[PDB]
């Protein structure tokens, strides 16, 4: 304790330059494994203790119901320092701690199990080679597989650009499988006790953290959006969106949403703000699927403020449905927020996506 | 005598194979180094002595009116193998053979150049470090330039991707400009006797050969176009080109040639052979300036035939003027020919095109 | 408990074969890192407490009176097995070990050694470039010094001739001084 204390009074730093994205990045990291990592499964396993004791039954294994989301390096509201540059690189970042925790328990499976006793189907999962050491083969399979996508993240970290290795992780599915089965076969084998152990935990912490370790969000204001689309509509000569009213905004929006013709220039010259507003959504587009939980738009005040998004990122090419999010934050916003979300609901193109 | 005759009669080689474009490639770098190299520089020689005995004058050393193309990795017109795959290779590997060559013809000129005297502008094109070995510095120099392209070549060759290195060489003014001012200061400072030799020759190869060693030339047949732009259309919802008389089908065309907006859709799902028109332009647009000598078109039988090709070479995002030509290959295109270019020049955007 | 009983029921490991000596030389390495790590210095800072409560002195930094040593992969009496080969490896796997626990304590070092207050002679031990950050840059060379010695023995555990970095470390008054 005196040791402790004394470090405290003579351990002094003091940032003299504000701090920066990565750094407060790096704070979320340090809250992850410094408490959430223990934390979550032990508040998974009593609350499943409680549920059999209280009520008589147990919620089943594949069923996580907590998610850890970052806003660091993602809330661009008000910040010119977190940049679509930054965010990839927090992006790269979360991947590269998540191995970072993910080998450690990795680890300690690889070595505590030795059970040779396994099921028809896990048997084949292997077959042969491993099949003298069946959940240990899985576990060093993946090993590698964790192995090889940090190695790839820590050059990317490092500025250089080099193919993916082919166990390249990119999703929890690929972490999730592998476990899973071992999970069954030690059930299925007689061996309860060891599967519901540190496998349970690290089975709980592939869904509660996962791959990304915590998705970011993206946070941007609406009047953002509205230049960067109106800058846009004046270089291609079809008007300036910013002047038309709420009515044509829409159409513009719904016309272009359905659209099959691109409308991003290929090669085009835009001013620093419109290109931050642009590749970032190149950055949402550009990660991989589950990284990214919601777009958030800060000051959202009518019904194109949403649409406007979802074209951008369409322009930006993406692939899966991303949750866009208006953030009413004034009394008429919120007073407003019923009328803006009914009209939304009423467009048929909306509901449908 | 005996020993080549019997080589022949004894040394068979018979494709069992029908060749490559790749192969038909190589024969050509074979024409251009058993005969070519050593050809052009000794047609340049005579020519110049006989001009100034008989005239009185000798050609500038900055005019070669000489240059090389080939068809071969180029034309594509009725030859399914030609990809734009085969395209992008075999443009590679002229550029890997131009700095074979070149280096022999650099080598010996490290060698023979260790005159010392030179020019204020020389030396202070090198100042210090190779001030005592002005020329020789020069065409180190230039050495280490080729050495580090061919390297990177033999990557690209070998489908490996990774960055290219400071000193790569894409212009013939990067060979130019060295060579060329050994030229001048040799001449300067008395030694004329010795720049007007290998100098000349490396000097005169540079502007009759060059970075790409010989040009190639792209070419497609007509209709191959017509259908390309006929599905673009048709997936777009806007019609269907290859329908449209050919008055509607330039008034397309001009309006898209002005237009600033994209054309071709992000991520799209063409026919094979949409897609080869597709790639073939995007591997001219992606290939250094003068690599391409010219894109002919086949079968050309109409204004809209030539309009046609700088529509996709410009939605294949391209920076400079790439010369198209139409191929008038029939009694009636021929008699026609006339006729469709004064229509083709009396469009004021074409002429200044 | 139950689950760390259970682990012992269920993970059934059984030689099959004869241990070797390179086998019998990691199981001292256990006892080494599991026990003795820590166990040294506890009994050295309780023998301190003790010598000056009942006499009145604590013995200097410098005087370390214990010393564990291995045989190991080092008795061949009556042991064909433990050839000069098994020992020439097992000498180089010991260094190897040792970077390894050494770099966990380096670590910790480089992060908790934040002070600034530093001596002329120390200071002058650095003199500029990490003279902002005294005590963690002797941390940090200490730190290279032993990832480059580490990456030398695990090539020459591997089977691998290569010369020797220049930071390789070979006595104690490296890692001492
Ligand atoms: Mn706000
Ligand atoms: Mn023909």
């Amino acid at each position: 304790l005196r040791q402790l204390i004394a470090q405290s009074w003579h351990t002094d730093e003091i940032r003299k330059l504000r701090p920066s994205p990565v750094d407060e990045a790096k704070w979320g990291f340090a809250v992850v494994e410094n408490s959430l990592w223990q934390g979550v499964p032990n508040y998974l396993r009593e609350l499943n203790e409680q549920l059999e004791e209280n009520l008589g039954y147990k919620l089943p294994v594949e069923f996580v119901p907590v998610r850890f989301t970052s806003w660091m390096g993602g809330d661009r509201d008000g910040n010119p320092n977190v940049t679509a540059d930054i965010t990839r690189h927090v992006l790269l970042l979360s991947r590269w701690k998540a191995t970072d925790l993910f080998l450690k328990d990795i680890q300690v499976l690889v070595s505590e199990l030795s059970m040779v006793e396994a099921t028809p189907e896990l048997l084949a999962l292997v077959g042969e080679e491993g099949a003298a050491e069946p959940y240990r083969y899985l576990m060093k399979n993946l090993r590698s597989r964790l192995m090889a996508t940090q190695a790839w993240l820590e050059a990317r970290l490092k500025g250089e650009e080099l193919p993916k290795p082919e166990g390249l992780l990119t999703q929890n599915e690929e972490l999730w499988e592998p476990l899973y089965a071992c999970y069954q076969s030690l059930q299925a084998c007689g061996m309860g006790i060891i599967a519901n152990g540190d496998l349970l935990d690290t089975l709980r912490r592939v869904k509660c953290f996962g791959v990304p370790l915590v998705r970011i969000d993206i946070r941007q204001e609406s009047t953002r959006h509205t230049e960067a689309l109106g800058e846009l509509t004046r270089y291609l000569g079809i008007g300036d969106y910013e002047s038309w009213s709420e009515a044509d905004k829409q159409a513009f929006l719904i016309r272009e949403l359905n659209s099959k013709r691109p409308l991003l220039p290929r090669n085009w010259q835009p001013s620093a703000e419109t290109r931050e507003v642009l590749d970032t959504c190149q950055v949402i587009a550009e990660a991989p699927q589950g990284s990214i939980a919601a777009y958030v738009i800060s000051m959202a005040k009518t019904p194109s403020d949403v649409l406007a998004v979802h074209l951008l990122l369409k322009e930006a090419g993406i692939g899966f449905a991303m949750p866009v999010a208006p953030l009413f934050e004034t009394l008429d916003d919120l007073n407003n927020a019923n009328d803006v979300m009914t009209q939304l609901l009423n467009i048929d193109w909306y509901r449908g996506l």
